[PDB]
């Protein structure tokens, strides 16, 4: 019957030598990308895509950081059309608008690779 255990926390070696100012954790959010409009919303990518009606043309990546969600969940040119629930056209619009209201809040990105829709969820970093 009975029992005792230990309850003694983790070994504490003390070894600072700098008193910082931030957090930090495991994995921490990215938007590193750079992108660029299927031909700055045009007729001819309206063909390109399927046949588009509220979209009409999109953004396309086409430089990926360390290709860590072009690893699987995005393919090399990932034509992103649909962005947090907004209409985009250029990776510069999109990007100044992401990074000017809502800093560091989630998005979900919404692209097609050969008429197959494919959706992610993806966490801008702030600062």
């Amino acid at each position: 019957m009975e029992g005792l255990g230990f309850a003694i926390p983790a070994n504490d070696a003390i070894n600072i030598i700098e008193q910082l100012e931030k957090n930090g954790k495991v994995t921490r959010p990215a938007l590193g990308i750079q992108m660029v409009n299927l031909s700055n919303v045009s007729t001819s990518d309206i063909r390109r895509l399927n046949i588009p009606s509220n979209v009409t043309s999109g953004v396309i990546v086409r430089s990926v950081q360390s290709n860590m969600p072009a690893n699987g969940h995005l393919e090399k040119y990932d034509v992103i059309t649909k962005v947090d629930d907004k209409e985009i056209a250029s990776s510069t619009d999109l990007q100044s608008a992401l990074y000017n209201h809502s800093i560091g809040d989630t998005i979900k990105i919404t692209y097609y690779r050969n008429g197959k829709e494919e959706t992610t969820s993806i966490k801008l970093n702030k600062l």
